[PDB]
DNA sequence: CGGCATACG
DNA sequence: CGTA
DNA sequence: GCCG
């Protein structure tokens, strides 16, 4: 009974199986660090479909005909059960690679490619890239000179602060302008690592050149530490009391007639976008991105005003934000 | 066997 | 490549 | 790794 695609079921951001899919997704997050996307996409589909059980699993009967569970995903599972650790995720947590390729990762800027190569050049600190500033690009030294604040849980009052001086510089530079917030603060989660805004008008085309308007606005206020159109990915300089902290924000500016495609996209996650716009492809023949619906043999796009017209129009039973948190 | 989301900076 |  |  269980769907295949993550979009075709609620997953709440509190569920009952967190022991065992945070193990799937350390074996998804080690297939990505190789260089295999598609085991991380199956390890990723299995933690999922675990997200959206009712109920505890507690016996390996309870996975028969689940979608995304073969013998490897199983096995990990049975390990977990039977014994309360899965040898194989054991030591992958404990391996230098792993250990290392995460820690570089984690970095803004860096990814499993720049972070392979840096392995395998014998790198295994942030120290050791400090010393060779050579090596980094612009966004990278951004990324490491402001991690340990980085690394902070951004919190609701973080939010909140954020998008009223978000809020500021965008009346300030197009009246009528709108922020709405997105990401997983707006499915819900407590906590984050970023804070995301987007941003239009009411009246198609009046948000054409904004964002280079709203980023100037900010940086006159000392707010932007990086920054560098319609995405920005920056850094805030936070206010706190007696100090600062950065923070990362993305800004996104959309026209209004595309506002319900980039807030869909925009509020994730991540699984949730990439398997309702594999959905729409694959099952309904239609080309969904953060900017529209194509129908790719009548050469058109769909009207839509909210983001239940989508799921609607995809023949998806519309979830909330706070269900998408595949 | 081959696909695996789809953009922008 | 990086970002989402 | 799993599936169409
Ligand atoms: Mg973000
Ligand atoms: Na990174
Ligand atoms: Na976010």
């Amino acid at each position: 009974w269980m769907p295949a695609y993550a979009c075709q079921r609620p997953t709440p951001l509190t569920h009952h199986n967190t022991g065992l899919s945070e193990a799937l997704e350390i074996l998804a997050e080690a297939a990505g660090f190789e260089g295999s996307e598609g085991r991380l996409l199956t390890f990723c589909r299995a933690a999922s479909v675990l997200k959206a059980l009712p109920s505890p699993v507690t016996t390996l009967s309870q996975l028969q005909g689940l979608p995304h569970f073969g013998e490897h995903s199983s096995r990990v599972v049975q390990e977990l059960l039977e014994h309360g650790v899965c040898e194989e995720v054991e030591r992958v947590r404990r391996s230098e690679r792993y250990q290392t390729m995460k820690l570089f990762t984690q970095i803004f800027g860096v990814g499993v490619k720049t972070a392979d190569r840096w392995y395998r050049e014998g790198l295994r600190t942030l120290d050791d890239l400090r010393e060779q500033p050579q090596k980094l690009t612009q966004q990278q030294k951004a990324g490491l000179q402001h991690h340990q604040d980085l690394s902070t849980p951004v919190l609701r009052s973080d939010v909140d602060a954020l998008q009223q001086v978000v809020e500021e510089a965008v009346g300030q530079a197009l009246p009528g302008a709108t922020v709405t917030l997105t990401g997983g603060f707006r499915r819900g989660k407590l906590q984050g690592h970023d804070v995301d805004f987007l941003i239009t008008h009411p009246k198609e085309g009046q948000e054409a050149g904004l964002l280079p308007r709203v980023m100037c606005r900010l940086q006159d206020q000392g707010l932007i530490l990086y920054h560098q159109f319609e995405r920005s990915f920056c850094i805030f300089r936070l206010p706190q009391p007696g100090s600062w902290k950065a923070v990362r924000v993305d800004l996104v500016v959309a026209p209004v007639s595309q506002f319900p495609f980039a807030l869909l996209g925009w509020t994730g996650s991540k699984l949730f976008q990439r398997e309702l716009r594999r959905f729409s492809r694959k099952e309904k023949g239609l080309w969904l991105n953060s900017h529209g619906l194509f129908d790719p043999e009548q050469k058109t796009f769909f009207q839509a005003a909210s983001e239940e017209d989508i799921f609607r129009h995809l023949g998806l039973e519309y979830l909330p934000p706070e269900q998408r948190n595949a």
